RNA sequence: AAAAAAAAA
């Protein structure tokens, strides 16, 4: 017999029901969340036995969206579920960024939270399911978890938040915001504006968080009820001794070695005491592990810049805490490309360029709401000749699919609708350097290529990460951190909006608890930073251009008769592979009649035109129309005109003189004009030369 | 001038040629098999050294199906064979599974056999003559190899058995085995049957191994003629002191330990003992090596618990041989996928949702016998944390693969006729927990599902895993075997079947020698345990439901009159795409008149239904024929009702004197009766304003 | 392979039918593609050769110009 | 012989 321990609550206007103890008993635990009928399956199972000489924590969070949810069979050609989408990959990176800042520091057991989906009702979006799944599951195992996690998604409509808004409400919606956290604090938010103040953003995500509230309790309860036991598990206790030996040594000599200004004699430097003290102290002892070293050597590190940054002394760039790296823009750096531009920050530099196409060439995305036509790809690589270390390239790895869809939000806000730009703009953004900030940088790049490609955007966008530094009370909030100081620092935090207002926010605090007006003076901080930005991305160009570049496809409407797309289809196509491969353009067919002429140079267009309008045309009365006989034969030649429909000029129709031979009849190369008295249906038109030759 | 080595031999109507030594001569050994214009060319490479600290013996067979066999260009993109196809997969573990028992123990030399298919009459399919080909291979390589082992794939027609058919044939033989088995003992049975008595299907197995002794003999002939030195591989001696210490001193404690009842007791006792073992003996000598302790140790208690259960003495688990573990039956456990079912066993469950979806989403793949279309789908998805552990979720390994096509040859002998249920049901189960006998947990949670979807099986169909011990003249038969007593364990059945008669009946033998009497006696006991299960499964659901789910979506067939088609239709498929895009319904047509109507609402398919037959309107007797003139010209009064019906309402049956504005007397938009006088062969209707205003 | 063969422009509308059932029915009794064209070319498209002679000897048949001394079969339906 | 335009581219 199985006891499911099912417990619902009341979240928003849905009904979660936690449901663990019938299914993956084998598992280390195993709820089945359902809110309004979605239903996502979230699973954990974690090593008991931490693999010996471990570094990194390694947790893994895949999630499967199974497509037999929503009720259909899926369409790859193998009709069977393959490599994760990308919506299900950023949906995975969305449940992994707030659990991981709270598995306790030096846990190294292999975790898998494998969350699949299956059943999703197209109200109600599984992903945040997903997450409270996640949560509750791992606060049943008895892995070492600090806390249940509630996860909840707000919207703005009409100037009143909304909890976990359906689909429907959030087309209205200004703003949807995920925001998920602990009990004591807001653990990461992910949001997508639509150019709002920053204390409206505040706001929101400070009502999710308290209304998440219920969520948290809930599972909290849930775990009292039917957990697992808690493991026996305790931290590696601190070598005080030998921590304090080499600090004795290193305290003051790498103090005044990162005193000094510049980067790469510190770098030496450091990186000579480095191999000074671990000679020491394997000589001294060789039992003494690397990794442990290793970990004394970036405690000190650590600690010496945290411990500098908070009194104020200049950072390890040598900037003030508000000072930006200085930037330089470039723009048309490419010369074929539709628009183009390069966004030097610093050391961080992207090269993003945006090349429009017809409705064609528009993703058609099949998720499990609904189906979803994409007419603006984002796309952002990160090739390993930027960091300065080799690397083999493949498939876009998670971060970058998830990078990708941060700079799409901060765009997104400023893109014209389809009506007053009937193209699909596709951006990609190589980061050639990366030290820090790389999607920022890639989303003021982006609003520069467009700017200038031609796209009538609203306004300029750009986007500038920050961070934050805060011990006990002490905190001091820093702008465009380099990735060595986010790393030390305590929270990394990323706006990207124009001028007026704030168009993507996506926070991840790390530590203990932030307070709200904490984050509003960061907040406001960046609105500063940002704006001086967006001052100098404006000195280079501050207008869109007048049109698109030569080179873009423009758009060309001819209409046609409905029974005319039929009849430029042909068996399969071949009519319009053959006119697209002659003429070198691209041509859309619709069934109302309307004919989309899509080419570059406006001769190939008006090609397309001509040679497309000669078999549109009707032949008309009075009107001769071209042909030429393509084969003679002794018992007749008939004069091949096209359309599909042919009139065939018997011998027996030609003339009541016996017709001796074509050939003195129908010379090669006679365009004569032929009179074609009507249009008729049984498949023998017409034709007649007779008339034509008398005069 | 190399020179091959041909043998030829008739083995059914169909003749082989065996053929070696011309290709591949750097190749350990291979061989060239046709039968009867199908050749597939089986090599095997065997290294020489085993790779140091082996432990498992790396047999990898491939197989490849080069779809220039069957003379046409690949399908996919990129015009070239892509990775392997399922069937492909399939016939890779149909080569594996009788050749892996056959190796002698203690041997770890890594092999690899690659089959290749280089031409395929589309009659004779290649799995077999691959089959005789690796076999051949192996047993020429001079690798040590027991014996050669040929295939047959015997048929059942007209209650006669019939060896080796041809598609042709297959189509109407109800069961199919590819009985592969060395002289002595049958290794592999692999069945699919419409619902056979066990004892038909045992004949079937006798029977197709008595014929293919053919193939034995001669392949033992073409081996003696032109074969290599067999190898000069000796197995490890055992070392008599190691096994004598760790006997001895731990073998009876451990038997006293698998006397204990329970499972976590027994777990914590042979734990101690085996840790006290070690020690001791470590104590006693520390170079002795660890991993051959525990080896040994595990060989004990191997030895240990098969002297149990060949006792009688109750299994680890504690039932006795014949009893089946537990069960417990929900259904319909998800909320919107179309059917579902979750059949937990004892600590192996599966959860099973059929998804039916419109004749539109059939898998289309192309093999190389022929283009063929799939309607029933089955999908096996083994996810890590099922057994316990994490693991690396991605594309399906081989053995889902397999057992997903177990499952469905188990299932398919019961679904309907395309004729009554006019769908593609595709069945997925992902196992959430496995100890053993996972497929046929499919198998019955599969026929669960469908019977909750609505689709009318002809009957429920379960499925039992059997296992056999034997020793000398004792053996004894298990059921419902756990996984840990299947390596333990012998031989394995897998028997699924309604209560009426058998459908699947893989089997896998290890030992050699056993007598047909025994596998008739395990087929007894399996069908007595799968009455069982049925019964149990008898009290959830009873029949099918007798309406689908509101979700699916519905097919509605109507039948029209074949040559209106072209008169409603039209050319070019004008009216039927303006249909599909107005009602969002898939519609196809049939020269007899059948039309499928596919749409994801009941209402929508009404609306179809209703302009369908708007547009199909005959000529009933006494219906009102609106028509709706909102312009008069002077050839008529031009009236837009669809279908090209339009009549010229001449001047003289309006009024004896010429009207001089023709609205006097008729009005705009005022309905007139129009009655069909005839319907000629130009399309020609008139109009009848006169006669139909009386009648 | 293309087989192509020369038939009398004017009796393709005796073989053809109505709407194009004999045509189509023949090319899924032998699973090929046939081509006419108003001057009657007769354009057999095929996968096989054995197909394309299945094909082309039911072309003979009936879409055959009419030959005297061929033998038609006559069955009467009802008495 | 009724019909835009390719995970298986």
């Amino acid at each position: 017999m199985l006891n499911p321990i099912v417990r619902k609550f009341q979240y928003g206007q849905h009904t979660v029901t936690l449901e663990t103890g019938m299914m993956a008993r084998q598992a280390t635990a195993a709820v089945m969340v359902s809110m309004d009928d979605t239903a996502v399956f979230v699973t954990v199972v974690g090593q008991k036995k931490a693999k010996p000489g471990q570094d990194f924590f390694p947790l893994t969070v895949n999630y499967q969206e199974r497509t037999y949810a929503a009720g259909r069979i899926p369409g790859s050609f193998f009709r069977r579920e393959g490599r994760p989408s990308e919506g299900e990959t950023l949906i995975a990176r969305l449940i992994d960024r707030p659990i991981r800042p709270l598995f306790p520091e030096g846990f190294v057991n292999e975790v898998q939270v494998i969350a699949t989906v299956v059943s999703v009702n197209p109200q109600v979006n599984p992903d945040i399911v997903a997450m409270i799944g996640a949560s509750a599951a791992l606060s049943l195992s008895g892995i070492p978890f600090n806390g249940p996690i509630g996860a909840a998604r707000v919207g703005y409509i009409n100037d009143q938040y909304v909890l976990n808004p359906t689909q429907d409400e959030l087309k209205e919606s200004k703003l949807d915001l995920v925001v998920a956290g602990t009990e004591a604090a807001v653990l990461m938010v992910e949001s997508e504006a639509q150019l709002l103040s920053e204390d409206q953003m505040l706001g929101a995500v400070v009502f999710g968080h308290e209304q998440q509230q219920v969520v948290i309790q809930n599972i909290n309860e849930l775990v009292k009820e039917a957990g697992k036991p808690r493991w026996d598990w305790q931290p590696e206790p601190v070598n005080e001794a030998l921590n304090a030996r080499v600090a004795a040594l290193a305290e003051a000599r790498l103090s005044d070695a990162y005193r000094i200004t510049d980067k790469q004699e510190r770098y030496a430097q450091v990186d000579v005491i480095k191999s000074e003290t671990i000679a020491t102290l394997l000589a001294e002892d060789e039992t003494l592990d690397e990794n442990e070293l290793g970990e004394i050597l970036h405690a000190i590190e650590k600690n010496v810049v945290r411990s500098r940054v908070l009194a104020g002394e200049p950072r390890i760039d040598g900037r003030e805490k508000d000072m930006i790296r200085g930037l330089d823009v470039r723009t048309g750096v490419l010369p074929r490309t539709h628009g183009s531009a390069l966004f030097t920050r610093g050391e961080t530099q992207a090269l993003v360029t945006a090349t429009l196409g017809t409705a064609r060439d528009a993703q058609v995305l099949d998720e499990l709401m609904g189906e979803r036509t994409d007419t603006f790809l984002f796309h952002y690589n990160f090739p390993p000749y930027s960091v300065g270390e080799t690397g083999m390239v493949g498939s876009p790895k998670r971060r970058e699919i998830g990078h990708g869809r941060l700079a799409k939000r901060g765009v997104l806000a400023v893109m014209p609708d389809m009506d007053k730009f009937p193209y699909t703009v596709r951006v990609v953004s190589e980061i050639t350097e990366s030290n820090g900030s790389s999607s920022m940088a890639s989303v003021c790049g982006a609003s520069l290529a467009l700017m200038d490609a031609g796209v009538p955007i609203k306004a300029a966008v750009a986007g500038i990460a920050m961070g934050l530094v805060k011990e006990g009370d002490n905190y001091v909030v820093l702008s465009d951190i380099l990735g060595d100081e986010d790393h030390l620092g305590d929270m990394d935090f990323k706006v990207a909006g124009s001028r007026d207002g704030i168009s993507a926010l996506q926070m991840d605090i790390k530590i203990e608890g932030i307070t709200k007006e904490i984050m509003q003076v960061a907040l406001n901080q960046a609105k500063g930073a940002r704006l001086h930005i967006l001052g100098v991305m404006e000195q280079a160009i501050n207008a869109p251009r007048g049109d698109i570049s030569e080179f873009a496809p423009r758009i060309h409407t001819i209409k046609i008769n409905p029974d005319k797309i039929k009849d430029v289809i042909g068996k399969g196509g071949s009519v319009i592979r053959a006119l697209t491969e002659e003429t070198g353009t691209t041509i859309e067919i619709e069934d109302d009649g309307t004919v989309k002429i899509a080419a570059t140079d406006g001769e190939k267009a008006k090609h397309a035109i001509r040679r497309i309008e000669e078999i549109t045309a009707e032949i008309e009365v009075g009107r001769v129309y071209t042909g030429k006989v393509t084969r003679i034969v002794d018992f007749g030649a008939f004069v091949a005109i096209g359309g599909g429909k042919e009139g065939l000029v018997h011998i027996s129709q030609i003339a009541d003189k016996r017709v001796e031979k074509v050939t003195d009849y129908l010379q090669m190369g006679q365009e004569v004009p032929v009179k074609v008295l009507e249009v008729d249906r049984q498949g023998r038109i017409r034709l007649s030369i007779k008339e034509a030759t008398e005069q």
